[PDB]
């Protein structure tokens, strides 16, 4: 067209943002359900007793950070999506007036309408900057809690901390720690592969997958270790028209089943372990999740930075129209409705999916 008045790359950025919200919700809920590590009636010496006291303080702060995600940080990301919905409602409500001002050759009227939309675009861009600052602050708190916990569990380098005291008592502990770390990194890759398939299908498909997974998540606590699983995997998507039965859908289903397979295995390791080995499992599990949490907020910051870039690009595109209207000859002026109509359709197309991202994913209560 002559003027690009549509949502630009907002669809792709929303799909990524929705995927990060799901992952943060899972990790936060898992952290909240994991209890303080039980090493009662195990002689750890004074060194180990101090490390255990510090670990319990770290675990209490992990649960505070998880609740901050759920109650404070997430709603600010959801407002970013609500602002997309509200821009569509403003655009749809201005549309007939903007078309009328073209038909009446009313340049002042059209310019005032476009200026009002620019005002909203600029407000939306400024609001994302504030959300990114809030997330950067939160990332700093997640990184501090992660590194404090890692140091109390394993020292700076994995050669120390409470795990080395327990490994001094039981020679099988290092192999157990390594097994958990491997299972958790394999499992995260499987979940990332499911998310890759859901994003690859477009925002519409992404929202159906997010709803199906969120609605099916259960958190199981075994031997003091909390582990998520997705009941029935991707089963609920079989009639969703997103290609679950395609080769790529079958691969995504297999990854979800492998994710659940690893949750089962971690529970099995915990069931068979004594108290000390259960502590190695639970602390190692938590260590991995606390690092994944700050990594996922970093990803969320990147996706909101992209949303900010899209609002800024859109503000430039509308300002180009605004600046050109006064000198524009009648023929080009009469074509502006092509750009309005194209934008009407693209904005309406993003509304329901933005609305979804603006509201909690429905997990079990």
């Amino acid at each position: 067209g002559n003027y690009a008045l549509g949502p630009e790359g907002l669809k792709k950025a929303l799909a990524e943002t929705g995927s990060h919200i799901l992952v943060m919700d899972l990790y936060a809920k898992t952290m909240i359900k994991q209890p303080n590590v039980n090493l009662s009636n195990i002689d750890l010496g004074s060194e180990g007793g101090e490390l255990l006291k510090n670990i319990h303080l770290n675990q209490e702060l992990s649960r505070i950070n998880a609740n901050y995600w759920l109650d404070t940080a997430k709603p600010q990301i959801q407002k970013t999506a609500r602002n997309i919905v509200n821009y569509d409602e403003q655009f749809q409500n201005y549309y007939d007036t903007l078309v009328e001002t073209v038909q009446k050759k009313d340049k002042a009227g059209l310019k005032e309408g476009i200026n009002d939309l620019i005002t909203t675009i600029n407000t939306n861009s400024k609001e994302v900057t504030d959300v990114i600052k809030m997330l950067q602050d939160f990332k700093g708190k997640l990184y501090q809690n992660s590194t404090d916990f890692k140091n109390n569990v394993g020292g700076p380098d994995g050669k120390g901390g409470l795990t080395a005291i327990l490994a001094g008592q039981q020679a099988t502990i290092p192999q157990l720690q390594a097994e958990i770390e491997q299972l958790r990194s394999t499992q995260k890759k499987h979940f990332d592969d499911v998310l890759a398939w859901s994003i690859g299908g477009g925002l519409g498909a992404a929202i159906l997958v997010i709803a199906a997974i969120g609605g099916a998540v259960v958190i199981v606590v075994t031997g003091g270790t909390a582990t998520p699983a997705v009941v029935g995997g991707l089963s609920a998507l079989g009639a969703a028209g997103i290609g679950l039965g395609t080769a790529a859908g079958v691969t995504a289903s297999k990854h979800m089943d492998s994710y659940n397979e690893i949750s089962n295995k971690i529970g099995e390791l915990s069931m068979k372990a004594d108290r000390a080995n259960q502590a190695v499992l639970s602390l190692t599990n938590a260590k991995e999740t606390l690092a994944y949490l700050y990594q996922t907020v970093d990803q969320a910051i990147l996706s909101l930075t992209n949303i900010q870039k899209q609002w800024n690009t859109m503000g430039a595109n509308y300002t180009d129209l605004l600046d050109n209207i006064d000198s524009m000859q009648d023929h080009k002026f009469s074509l502006i409705p092509d750009d309005l109509k194209a934008a009407k359709e693209s904005w309406n197309d993003i509304h329901k999916d933005a609305e979804f991202i603006s509201k909690d994913i429905a997990f079990k209560q």
